[PDB]
């Protein structure tokens, strides 16, 4: 389902694993609703302290 592959693609963003990212995008997503407000918040969130 989209939730599925949403939080799959949130995590695969949080962690490098760039083969993960791309073979998530190449199932296709919709990239309408997956860059909400909040999504871009809790990503920017991730940055490293030091």
């Amino acid at each position: 389902r989209s939730f599925h592959l949403e939080a799959s693609l949130m995590d695969a963003l949080l962690n490098d694993r760039p083969e993960f990212v791309r073979l998530l995008i190449s199932h296709g997503l919709s990239l309408g609703h997956f860059l909400t407000p909040m999504r871009l918040a809790q990503l920017y969130s991730a940055a490293p302290s030091n």
